């Protein structure tokens, strides 16, 4: 209703987390697992969390399910301070299992739900564009005319096009679309060539390359080579699940980012909060705060 | 931590332990590839886990079945608690701190089953005894699912006289855990799938267990009946089902223990129960993991004429 700081369209859903000893998995008919926790997640639901973690403002609008997971999140939000935007859809709320072993490697098991061509009444994210500093647009299929409308609306604007092969035309109208753009290094072929893509074809203004334990790159149209933000390690805190690490990464920086215009200093920024997210079990279950990122940004 | 539920009437089987949920992923193939992320169909969240396996497929068969586990305040917990309200079945139970039973099943295209089984109850936690003891004296027969608890229900229940029986599932044969049902049942029903020396094992609970006879359950190569009298295991053919080809063979045990018991319960022939099983855990394989289906009566009498 009223206005924030960092609007997120789209993703948020329902994680199962089960640990296993190692991937790929055994040849078994049956293995036996310790304790498998069911958590409110998704990257859209971890940006809005980690945005909100930080003493902003954040707001979601995504499509939910009226499943018993749908309701999960609706006062999961309303348990924290965050406002919540949604439609219902009778194919139910996106959800996913999610293996992960207990060094860090992560398998995700993706449910998107939704029919494809769906498209949700505009007025959903577009209420919140109104009363929005930033967007950042989770690369749900229809949240695209989202980012359409945000740009069109002159607001900053991101996206987390995640593991995406830099080929395929899915996440294109995101990486093109967007001013501050983020995406996992894991599947990219030709990183330089894609980010110069990027550059060339979108109005990407800088692109951020989140590469799990090896830290960060960020790439801008001034350099040719890619700024090496190097991985934080927390005095007291150990990796223990790497999920929902790019999401509080990203929630870090925009935070920064809308302060200080400082680029580097955000990517520092996401850093933290990035290596704070592994401290903790179970996809966005733990963000920095203010008082906890200024004491280790001084580290 | 004082037994709770719905209870009244007289039951047939009583099911002591054994439910919880699965959440059920359809996945390409097994095993699995090596990716960062890929998307499956539809996640379904059902109530399952072997105890509940029996007592439906009881219920499924006209007889009266109930219901003694430990389930969680969790909203599995509920889950299941208003799943039994919608079938007429009793739940007895008492609540735990750490939750409800679930377990994450990987299925195929093909059939292909891995499940990732999470007991999530502290190995040493015994509820009190009023559990099942109200159980026991409404049933003729209680059926022991392997909670380490549930130890002393099948003592308890042997001790009221009932006809008792259990599910090992895989079992080397050399486990102590096992043991303890294994040598106190009635009826004993063990998957062929771990068994080292088969013969050497059953030779082993006849002597040491009161073990009537023991069945043992060998998927798609069918299912074997062990006495005390014939030294050789009477071989019961896996059945085809007419109209019904096979497609996921998850469910198949405690749906062959269900019909076993319902129709033991009734005529005390052993072969003829040990067909009817046969059919019933068949039904299950004709079933995909998703879908709650068991045998009815009609249906099963009609394919053991045949
Ligand atoms: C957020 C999500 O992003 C990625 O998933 C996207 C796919 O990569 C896209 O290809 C597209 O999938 C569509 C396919 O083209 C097609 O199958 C069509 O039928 O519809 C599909 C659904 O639209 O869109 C997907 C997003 O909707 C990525 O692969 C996936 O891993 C990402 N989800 C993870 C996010 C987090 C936290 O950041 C975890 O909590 C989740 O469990 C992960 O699943
Ligand atoms: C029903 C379940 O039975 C079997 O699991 C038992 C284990 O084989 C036992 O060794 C014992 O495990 C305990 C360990 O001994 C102990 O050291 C500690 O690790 O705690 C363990 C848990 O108490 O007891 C287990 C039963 O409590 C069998 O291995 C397992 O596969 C069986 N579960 C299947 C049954 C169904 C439906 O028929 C499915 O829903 C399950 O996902 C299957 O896994
Ligand atoms: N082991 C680690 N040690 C320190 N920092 C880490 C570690 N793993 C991840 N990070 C930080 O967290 C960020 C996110 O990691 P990464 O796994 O690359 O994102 P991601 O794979 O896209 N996660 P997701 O958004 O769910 O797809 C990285 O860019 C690092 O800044
Ligand atoms: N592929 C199959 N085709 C036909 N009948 C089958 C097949 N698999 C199993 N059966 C029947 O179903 C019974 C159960 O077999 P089995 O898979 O060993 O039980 P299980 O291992 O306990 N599976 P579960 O129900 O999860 O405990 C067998 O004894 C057969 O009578
Ligand atoms: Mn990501
Ligand atoms: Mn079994």
């Amino acid at each position: 209703m009223t206005q924030a700081d960092v609007l997120v369209v789209g993703g948020v859903g329902v994680d199962h987390i089960v640990r296993v000893k190692s991937l790929p998995l055994p040849v078994v008919d049956s293995m036996m697992v310790p304790p498998i926790v069911t958590v409110v997640g998704h990257t859209g639901n971890g940006v809005a969390l980690g945005v909100h973690a930080l003493g902003r403002a954040s707001a979601m609008a995504d499509v939910i399910g009226d499943d018993a997971e749908g309701r999960l999140i609706q006062d999961a939000y309303s348990a924290a301070g965050i406002p919540i935007t949604f439609v219902t859809h009778i194919s139910g709320t996106r959800r996913s299992v999610n293996l992960v072993t207990e060094e860090g490697q992560r398998m995700s098991l993706y449910d998107p739900r939704h029919p494809f061509e769906f498209i949700p009444d505009p007025s959903l994210w577009r209420e919140g564009i109104e009363r929005s500093r930033h967007v950042h647009v989770s690369i749900m299929n229809w949240a695209r005319y989202a980012l359409r409308d945000a740009v069109a609306a002159g607001r900053s604007t991101s996206t987390d096009l995640h593991d995406w092969d830099g080929v395929a035309d899915y996440h294109k109208d995101f990486a093109y679309g967007a001013d501050y753009v983020f995406v996992s290094a894991a599947a990219l072929r030709d990183e330089s060539g894609v980010v110069a893509d990027v550059f060339a074809r979108g109005r990407a203004q800088f692109v951020v390359v989140m590469a799990g334990s090896e830290g960060a790159r960020v790439w801008r149209r001034s350099d040719e080579l890619p700024l090496r933000i190097s991985p934080i390690s927390i005095p007291g805190r150990p990796v223990v699940d790497s999920n929902g690490a790019g999401d509080s990464f990203v929630a870090a920086f925009l935070c920064h980012y809308l302060d200080h215009g400082d680029i580097f200093g955000a990517a520092r920024a996401g850093a933290v909060g990035g290596a704070w997210a592994c401290g903790t079990l179970g996809t966005h279950t733990s963000f920095v705060d203010v008082e906890t990122l200024e004491r280790l940004l001084a580290r």
